[PDB]
């Protein structure tokens, strides 16, 4: 069912401090390497008036390379696919909130994300555009309660500069019931590889692969 190399068609609907937005995106992605590459273009919103990187990592756990004895839930879980819904709370009282159903046709996969930003402060590194890009992490993976959930202890590097940190707490559902895996770890590197003098448009990379914890 998925394939070697995996396209990408999104569409994102939003709002941070009141600004809306629509942002689409077209990418590529090879699901056993972990690797993936967005083609992101602001449809509307204007120049956006807030720091892009609060938006990357909105912008799909089946581009993960798995190890065989690690359940791969999110591979698993095509073709109907699967949704997830996504906590982010900033130092500095900034909250996004976010949610992303993920389907499947062919070789490409389809994301209709929406993403909402309240209360972050106008001096603020986020409405400043003071974030420079993501510090790489490492989401946790854990069943509570019968679901799959993911924390990432996240931290945006900043101008000067020092450290911006944010929670991120997902909630993983696959739309069929599928093998929920054992405790495990994902590290990710989120990377901005180029964009125009307004983010209208970016071109977003990612790399992640799971493993177990040495402990």
């Amino acid at each position: 069912v998925i394939k070697p190399e995996m396209k990408i068609k999104l569409r994102m609907e939003g709002a941070v401090n009141g600004h809306k937005f629509v942002i689409e995106g077209e990418g590529i992605g090879k699901p056993y390497e972990g690797t993936q590459t967005l083609d992101l273009t602001v449809k509307e919103g204007a120049p956006l008036p807030f720091s892009y990187d609060i938006l990357t990592p909105a912008f799909n756990r089946a581009f993960v390379k798995y190890p065989k004895d690690i359940p791969d839930y999110f591979k698993q879980a095509f073709p109907e696919g699967y949704s997830w819904e996504r906590s982010m709370t900033y130092e500095d009282q900034g909250i996004c909130i976010a949610t992303s159903d993920i389907t499947m046709e062919g070789d490409c996969f389809f994301y209709k994300i929406r993403f909402d930003g309240t209360n972050f402060p106008p001096n603020g590194p986020v409405m400043q555009k003071k974030t420079l890009k993501w510090e790489p992490s490492t989401e946790k993976m854990y069943v509570r309660d019968g679901v799959l959930k993911g924390d990432v202890n996240m931290a945006l590097l900043l101008e000067g500069g020092g450290h911006y940190r944010c929670d991120f707490k997902t909630t993983y559902k696959a739309k069929k019931d599928v093998r929920l895996p054992d405790a495990h770890e994902v590290d990710q590197r989120i990377e901005i590889l180029s964009h125009d003098k307004d983010y209208n448009k970016v071109r977003l990379y990612e790399h992640a692969e799971a493993r177990y914890s040495m402990l």
